[PDB]
């Protein structure tokens, strides 16, 4: 009775076209926040984020106000899309193919007039995504709000504080906070200023799982690099050790380039982790042929410089705590004894040349095991929340 | 005759805005339910349930009623979308771009006012995909649906059980059951409370398809790895295979990081099961570079350590159950035969060397198949779900 | 000037919420069928088929009739959606994300009232896609259309057989038939009975391109891990060759598993194939490291046991048709000579057990290549439609 | 003020669900016609052309006439979708998931009451896409487009030649020509017939990226397993290069699997190609087993066969022109000296049969080198289309 | 107040289809301009560029005038979509599905008439991408704006320049800037000419991202295949470390195809370097076998020409600075020692052999790091925007 009496009236001469106000000289002032509902997801190679949230719009609207004693039990009416005056508020960074994602729900107003407005969406918004310190990176996301075509002479847009009182964590992002900012820009459009309200949200990225899947596997991938420097050379499978292990950490390579943002602004942390491991086993390749040269050393060819025989078998080794018939039958024998002579002066050389193969080989394994330290510990702990990220993911 | 007299009689100052109650203080009692058709896809990586599923929701309009006598033959009236008053419930854990995925079809009216409005829909809901027993896990995925616009006050939202009889079961997933559930939460938006029915989807993945992509695959490439370990060192062929085998199990690794969700919260019980088969055969290669080491030992270098000869070629040996011109003609000859004397002495250096290499080789063999076994079972055998998973797909 | 005359006095009246039956006891008959135009796509990872379909439904409107006479030359009018009443056909197993797939086209009345209508449509429908013969497999997939609120008293939905003269053949499947069932099945939701009229497409796989790219390949393969038995095994490359025809079996393997859906109903034919393929190859790769213990045996350790010399070297082989100064001096010439013919005796011992080796790996060869063949015959002409795709395809 | 007049004019009682023509008998000529500005994307797998299109339309609405004198200024009006008559004319093999891919634009009438209408659209097309000669195809893709709801005694469907004037060239096709055809067809639907134009793009695939990403690899690629039968046995890497190369070769396999689609009509030419090239590797496989089973061989097992030491050692060579205490000690040395005989008899015998596993490898280059030339140069040159492609790619 | 007053006496007769002239002979003037928000992606293999823009057009609606003095307070209205005439501005080579992107926002109009409309869109455009210099390219990418069914006669389409004040900027490009140019065209479906305006976006590749995961590691991989010519030959691991290297290789050579565009209008220098690296790869592997040969010659073979004496051992090496009782007794220990001196000379031969071997490896390493040197540095300094590149990127 009263609820059909009282929209029969309301929709009386009223005009959707029409900003709400008494005075129209005078701004309408809306109240703008938004309830984060959950981070779906962080595109880090298109730079764009996805997020669930209710944006909260609340206004006064000087016609839809009435008597609640002349229609007893009709406190609240609700109207939809198109057949009540709404504010444009928009995503100014929309990166949706249809721009606005606003799922237009009902608009709730109450006997005084004032109206709440609480359209629920899943937001797609574009985001400078800082890889600089990835996979230990602390990323700032902004959503700018602010109505199309209403400036700050006809819409007075005030900022409330964010509600994050729903919010689903995210596996992935910790959230830090979605502070809000109201500001007031000119466009060279439009003298008139146009106010805007920015949430940044602050999330930080758990590092469990890319320690996992990328720290990690590089660490002991590196480690077994260094394991050529023991294999005895006569084993004839040094090279396919090394070159095996390089021609694998090029999968972690392509993996990195696959997630990453194809951006020139810093290379990544994780890029600069890869590249030095990478570097440092192609180099143990480089000198795992310098040893094979000396331990396939042809004792008839050049003698082992003076520099040599004293920097690696004196200096390093001390060190590395390595440390007339029958005259006829005497001119043969005597030729067969002198010519196993002569191969053992030659196979004495030989050994010579195997010695520094070796002590080269263990000089190379103390020397690459302290790069691959200094090298991943350097690299990993520059990261500014290191230390933050162990405590809490690991 | 009478079907189109009743069509224009019912909409004379119908309204569709407003809430057919007779008495407008008193709230609207609506019936929600739902019938699952099927479960299509479950997305653990993006952490999303599609569900085809048929909402059921009936009320009474007061206003849409009729005497049968005075309309001969017209039981029921369909009203499409806009026409009639609806109930505007919604998912609120929706992942939908669009956010609302229900297709729009008509409300069946019956002359005593009782409407049903059963509108389909492929339902994208947002869900927690917990991984901790990936693949023996049991998944529970929760639809949250409520009115958007009308709290408490004014609609009285009770659930019903739902429907099941329909289902086509999914090959990948068994489904335990979906209860409900009536709750009434209170929001920083609205000093009224808004009652929501969830519905949670109880799902076991079928493990089948991962027993033999995933786990089978795995335990037989590690088993290949434990055959290095029976190689002779002679073959020159003991690295290739261990680290091949390696290279190939980091194809089953980048496998787990493709399918798993990039979460923190916990380490997937298969990754922990690859991660632990890849050390092992990780931990092979290191013996084998110790036991080539061994097999390659210069004869004229160190010799063996009291320690070895008796922990080694005593202890673990048994236990393995393993165990003048005729003088210058003379000084020429007895030169030729200590040089073979000394030879036989260092060849049976050599030797032993050799045997070191065989035991520590055979030692090594039991000790990482009892390394493999041990962390294949415990693993496997952790999962609170693993007895019921090989007594039901296996 | 008459169809000017004739649309104006149609409308007169006309109620599109209407059923258009003279009698609003009797349930309106219509006739569905559809026109299946192509099969676009079988998503078997998705358990999904994409159709190119015209659906065809008629029935009589009582209201729009008319005499030809009074409008000479109007024998037909058109009428777009909402305008004139239409059956609420839907197809129940869609799949598509909108639900509802039909691009809505005209319907045709001519003078008597008869309707035809006649919506084109690309139809995304669940089906189950049963692999256990891939790819030798038949496919029979289900589209069920029925009126979604008009039960059986208000609709009698009948159905006529599937028009395929327009059908243009997908190179991948062969179409067997489109036959159709009229049911009538109760739902919890109603008393009322609903009909139903379901297509089941019956689709068959031509398999030309699978047997190029999954079939032949693996016997190819396969084929040349059986190389390794005729590999002498003095080239140190047996390991190499085997290891690595193995890890390249695995890109077959995770093929497979990247198509096929993710089920736990039945193991897929293609899997048994494949995985019993790669079951032997892993076996020849064990027996070719008992082929190289025995090569590489060391003459000082244990003794041929009676059993080996007689299994192998005597039924094997046969079966395989394989078969003072001057005392001094002396002293010293006798132990250089004794020590040749200790060599000599050393070396026939190793000849014995290379002889070994190599039966062993012609004992081998006939063995696995037996396995193989029987192997892949027997799991190949277990598939029920193996012979016919033969005949057809190949 | 005129064009003010002339629009409320117009529409005094038009009707935009009839038929614009005078005299209600007369089927209405509609004149329909495209022009193509660009091939966007061609997709094999799918089978699916994409173009963008602007349809051209136009016909003559006998109520849309005015005299422009009493007009003075007005010579044009335009109508939007919805308030002007139009044809309902669709694309029939249409693979879009809308169907109707068309965006609507306004109609241009001009006094006389001609109308124009050129709606703009990205359209995608089913199209066969016979891939026998690829990449030398040439494909013929049907656009089909027809009034859907009238028939041939309602609308009379003419055709005009396409224009191609605004044609922007696809780096990967060129347009051969775009004819187009007038037809009328009988469906079972309807005794009516029902006009269609059907235009046919003949665009030819241009190869130099193919060349350069698929045919030039595969050739050098084969051409380094060649390098095999120059390989020295003796390095022991003979079935390391072989094996490798062939691994690597299916990588270009199972890159030719993905771009083709699943069809059973013909073994692509690229296919033939691959399979061949792979095949005659892994005969060169097979070649150099036995190779290195006669570089091997035993001395002390079989005799070379008379063929053997004929058809190789002679012919096969010539053609590939390659061509009391006194005594003691004297039974001890003759003891050393006929040992050493006895070798050097046994080494002869290896000597014969390592030149044997020359020249079979000399002999095996030769006949594979004419092999890959004859099988390269032969299936490539029976493509219809080589030599062109070759003349204007290349 | 006034501004319900001021929209109910605007709407008195007006028509939306009318273009607002005064005088109906004179085209109506319409600015055009856009502001370039961001770019938001290039994709060089489907040839299109997305980018958030927001269009600004304006003119004069002689109609929507106003004296503010009646209306205190009221300076501007706003109307939406379909109330208000629109120009109807399209972008013409978009690349869209749904061909028109822009979100429809209000138009602000004030009281002397004027209109504004900025309306938003996410645009993708059809664009050439030149890939002739990738990754030291520029692309010019055109947006092409025009009326579509209003010619000049009817609307006079004025530029206005481009705004760039609230550019973001890419990571991976830097815009160089987005000139306009307005032209008129006649086209074959109309005698009357449409202008257009076109802004053409010059934008330049920023190079850090693809100098580090396609320059440089191809560089390196490169520098490592020269290590084969340093590996001594007995090491028996020359051919693995090559065909290894080179098998990697073509994982780049695969990552280019799946990033380039599949056209043949150019090589691309990418293409060029990488062609060139694997090449010279494949000719080490070549020269390989041949010093392989060398290494391994049989000493009673053939004997070194007198043109490989003379050009490597002396020319080339030079430059390189490379370098009754007692009777019989007698006869037997003649034999044996003549016996040795018959090997001393063989393998004298041998050790000249090997030495050519070490000569032309030698040599080989020079000529080929000189090579390499040579088309690295030749391939990349030929593009124009190379030495830009490195001094802004690196
Ligand atoms: C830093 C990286 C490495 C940098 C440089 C190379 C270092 C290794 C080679 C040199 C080792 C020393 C040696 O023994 O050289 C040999 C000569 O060597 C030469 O004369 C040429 C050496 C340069 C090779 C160029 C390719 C390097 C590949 C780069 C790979 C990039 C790796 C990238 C990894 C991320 C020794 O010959 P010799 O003793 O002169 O001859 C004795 C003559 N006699 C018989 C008359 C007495
Ligand atoms: N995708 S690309 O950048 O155009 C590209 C990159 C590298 C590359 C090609 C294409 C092919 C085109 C010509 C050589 C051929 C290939 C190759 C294969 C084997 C050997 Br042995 C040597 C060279 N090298
Ligand atoms: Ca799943
Ligand atoms: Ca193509």
């Amino acid at each position: 009775e009263f609820q059909r009496k009282l929209y029969k009236e309301l929709v009386k001469n009223y005009n959707p076209l029409e900003r709400p106000v008494a005075n129209d000289s005078q701004p309408l002032t809306v109240y703008f926040s938004l309830s984060l509902l959950q981070i779906m997801d962080v595109d880090e190679k298109n730079q764009v984020l996805t997020t669930n949230i209710w944006l909260q719009m609340s206004w006064t609207d000087h016609y839809l106000q009435w008597n609640v004693s002349e229609y007893p039990g009709v406190k609240t009416v609700r109207f939809p899309d198109g057949q009540i005056w709404k504010p444009d508020i928009l995503l100014y960074n929309s990166a949706d193919e249809r721009f606005d994602a606003t799922f237009h729900t009902n608009v709730l107003v109450n006997s005084s007039g004032h109206c709440q407005y609480l359209p629920p969406g899943i937001f797609k918004s574009s985001c400078y995504i800082d890889v600089r310190w990835f996979p230990f990176d602390v990323q700032h996301c902004k959503l700018k709000f602010g109505s199309w075509s209403y400036g700050g002479w006809s819409l007075d847009l005030q900022m409330q504080e964010a509600d994050i009182s729903g919010y689903i964590p995210n596996g992935e992002w910790d959230l830090v906070g979605i502070p809000g900012k109201r500001s007031e820009r000119f466009y060279e459009c439009c003298k008139e200023p146009y106010p805007d309200v920015t949430f940044t949200v602050t999330m930080r990225r758990r590092t469990l799982y890319y320690g996992l899947n990328l720290l990690i596997p590089c660490v002991l991938i590196s480690a077994l690099a260094l394991l050529v420097f023991l294999l005895p050379a006569d084993s004839g499978e040094k090279i396919s050790l090394g070159i095996t292990v390089l021609l694998s950490l090029t999968v972690f390579m392509l993996l990195v380039a696959e997630i990453m943002p194809a951006t020139s602004d810093s290379v990544p942390l994780i890029a600069q982790y890869f590249a030095s491991t990478m570097i440092i086993v192609g180099l143990s390749v480089v000198v795992t042929v310098i040893v094979l040269q000396y331990h396939h050393h042809d004792p008839d060819g050049g003698k082992m410089p003076k520099w040599t025989r004293v920097i690696l078998l004196n200096w390093c080794a001390w060190f590395l705590r390595m440390k007339p018939d029958l005259a006829k039958i005497l001119e043969e024998v005597r030729y067969i004894a002198n010519r196993f002579r002569c191969q053992d002066e030659s196979e004495a050389v030989c050994s010579e040349w195997k010695f520094a193969a070796c002590v080269v080989d263990r000089l190379c394994l103390m020397a690459f095991s302290v790069f691959t330290i200094i090298c991943t510990i350097g690299i990993l702990m520059s990261a500014p929340n290191f230390v933050e990220a162990v405590s809490k993911d690991f």
